[PDB]
């Protein structure tokens, strides 16, 4: 049961608009949307959203095995060993917001503070007196952008996997030699970095040059989560605001993708007319390059929805109906919908490009999907016997208590897989749950679960108070 | 009563280092070391301090004053009119961390989103409806740094009251017309960003080509708070770990002040040989140029401490007895220290240059001295009816009761001072507390605080669960 097998399972189930049946439904975890900082529904006049991973939730773990694979046999065909062609892909290995470390090959999973929490070379997990050789503070820079990389999407997960079976493949492969930061094949010498930039080109070159998108499109059923609820959720929206959709992906992609997501006999409701994708945006904005699109942007182009193509020129006009507006800024978006950033709630999975940067270059407010948390609330209820013993220890333990939490924390860490929660490794929290806290004003496993919330809904969160305030 | 006053006062106490009289003293919290993570004071193997509001607290508002007088004579010097004699330093004015907005000459009072909790233009307070003509989101980028200079020591409390006091004075001189971005004065244009740099420049030429340094050095007692305890909790230091000077003052100015803040008739306790300041460090750096000394630093120099000028040269040779080093990075203190980031316990006030970049670059442990909470913490207990008030209101609000919650806000703010408390504008946080509580993993009113503690205290604090997580 993977956490697009959560996501399906409810996206299958109609709504019930009766209001106690919502605030019953919006209890459980699985259909909260949980806060941060507080937010004040009735002050939002403009709905935003992302596509990729927010409106298309691809399914797991059948898109990361086609990511992997196709980006595989890019490798090969640039002339990577044809062992390459015996790896699977395999969903229980990498964890989400990992950093690889180009300079000695390991993924990390770190802290907030660039603490290490898991140091894995290849699948050998490097426990905490080994790492010291190559990080003598169990500590990195994570901002040293140049040396390190966050797989911070799940775009990212194919190659997570993949950059750990190419270590693995390289350390154990007679026919190389292993140095400190890479490989030596006779006069032939693979850098970890150069290795990592053929992976990622390959990643790149596999969704824009190969056949990703193409094999993506040819079975949408089997590849992206599909919901009646959307369009309900979105003519709501409506009825009291303004929606956008600012997305990275192209035309072409964006109208095959949003055409499957409204494929319904019906339109927002079970017995209404079926309307097109498009009319359920008062603006739409593709090839958006967020996060750039949150500073100076990009020029604003036309999209002749005709053709796919852009028209020549930059786009000078006003907003009119059935316009497709390409590249621009998120002042494009300001400035046509009458809007300030603080009446815009943008809806997004990538927690740097999407979250981080609308918040901290305009005041946006902020609504982070987080679509693995399907499937993390569902260990984190049915495990919270090892949580609560942990808590239990450390508070004990302020020696055979240390090794016990040790053990303890490597078999919670080890119900979530091998790379453990999104969230945590035992008691310690990771970067990514810390700028989720931060950054993310709300958050939940889908942003359907809005629907189960009135109107005028006030998000509370507790006051933050410091120490010397206690 | 100012904070440095509170300091003195304390300062004047002998220690009773009876374990009962410790913890006593210690659950004072004007005698406590707060926690914003747990820190296990037996792995802290070096002890690092900053000179300047670290160990050399000035006292208030006599050193402001005098900032302040030498600073605006500096200004008329140069040709700023006359009236600006007429000046007196307001201490009831400026807090710390304020930013100067130098497009529009407004200071601002923000929380860590860059919202504005105050906006004063001179010293017009600007409320909510007319601050957003110029801030149309209410809302600042911070990072940009060529616009907003953020005023986080408390060598900037002068210039934010001058600030204040100049953008009044020409607004209201009928010699000048006032434009959105500064004055006219005939054929003269003085933009708020040229005047923002003609104060900054002026504060930069008192510290270092002006009569400041001469004009304390011949005052101490009158300008430095000293205190008998500061040699006993060194040489305690000492006993368990090594003990560390890394200050930007240079070497002249370093041995005056240090002298006189160890010039008593004993050393560590009464009764004990008096011995001379450098004897308490095991490694003493100067001219540190912190923030930049966290990365790539400068070029490693030695002291000749009987001329108090740099030899010629690098300095190339080992750690020994007596040396001064200059410059150099914090990778000199580690490597000649024999220490990692997370075995340093690095005392400062600079909550930017000392704490957040030692923390960020190296991931070094961190203590804040944070000197206003001497005073801050009275009136915090002193209000306590304010802030509860505060709190019931947010609660039940969750109208008569939002003017009612302004009214009280305000209330409780003008306590502070004009520009409020340090850490808060109502139920609201500033940018400075939230920092405090991510970089500063210990903060008290004085490192001071460190005496009433046992050798291998560990200080706790609470884990951080998600909001799905609780
Ligand atoms: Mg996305
Ligand atoms: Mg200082």
């Amino acid at each position: 049961t993977s956490w697009s097998d959560r996501l399906q399972n409810a996206a299958d189930m109609p709504a019930n608009m009766d209001k106690h049946a919502l605030k019953k439904y919006r209890r459980e975890a699985y259909h909260r949307v949980f806060v941060n900082r507080s937010l004040a529904m009735e002050k939002i006049k403009c709905f935003g959203f992302d596509m990729d991973y927010t409106l298309a939730v691809y399914k797991s773990p059948e898109y990361e095995s086609l990511g992997f694979e196709l980006t595989v046999e890019r490798l090969v065909s640039i002339g990577y060993p044809q062992e390459l062609l015996s790896f699977a892909y395999d969903s229980t290995f990498p964890t989400r917001g990992l950093v690889f470390d180009t300079l000695y090959g390991n993924l990390l999973k770190v802290d907030a503070y660039g603490n290490l929490l898991v140091c894995a070379h290849g699948f050998n997990f490097i426990r905490g007196p080994e790492t010291r050789e190559q990080y003598p503070n169990k500590f990195i820079q994570r901002d040293d952008t140049e040396r390190f990389y966050i797989l911070n999407t799940l775009f990212n997960l194919p190659e997570t996997y993949l950059l750990a079976c190419l270590v693995d493949f390289f350390t154990n492969c007679p026919r190389y030699t292993s140095c400190e930061t890479g490989f030596k094949d006779g006069d032939l010498f693979m850098s970890y970095r150069s290795m990592f930039q053929d992976v990622r080109d390959a990643v790149d070159w596999v969704h824009y040059k190969g056949s990703l998108k193409e094999k993506t499109v040819e079975n949408l059923e089997k590849y992206v989560v599909k919901d009646g609820k959307l369009p309900l959720l979105l003519s709501r929206m409506k009825e009291v605001g303004k929606v956008f959709l600012a997305t990275n992906s192209d035309y072409k992609y964006t109208d095959k993708i949003m055409t499957y997501l409204f494929d319904f006999p019906h339109g927002p409701k079970p017995g209404s007319s079926h309307r097109p994708w498009q009319s359920y945006f008062d603006l739409i904005l593709v090839d958006a390059r967020k996060p750039l699109f949150f500073g100076e942007g990009t020029v604003l182009r036309q999209v002749d929805t005709k053709t796919g193509k852009l028209k020549i020129g930059t786009y000078t006009g006003p907003l009119q109906h059935g316009i497709v507006y390409s590249g621009g800024s998120s002042d494009t978006i300001c400035d046509l919908l009458g809007a300030k950033g603080k009446d815009i709630l943008y809806i997004g999975d990538h927690i740097f490009g999407d979250i981080l940067k609308s918040k901290k270059r305009q005041g946006w407010r902020t609504f982070l999907v987080i679509p693995e948390l399907a499937q993390e609330l569902h260990v984190w209820t049915d495990k919270s016997s090892l949580f609560e013993e942990l808590q239990s220890l450390d508070i004990f333990l302020a020696s055979s208590i240390q090794r016990r939490i040790k053990k303890v924390t490597h078999d919670m860490d080890m119900c979530y897989g091998m790379m453990g929660s999104l969230f945590r490794s035992g008691s310690r929290q990771t970067l990514f749950a810390s700028q989720v806290m931060r950054y993310a004003d709300l958050y939940a496993a889908s942003f359907i679960n809005l629907l189960y919330y009135p109107f005028s809904y006030l998000f509370r969160a507790a006051h933050v108070l410091m120490p010397h305030e206690s």
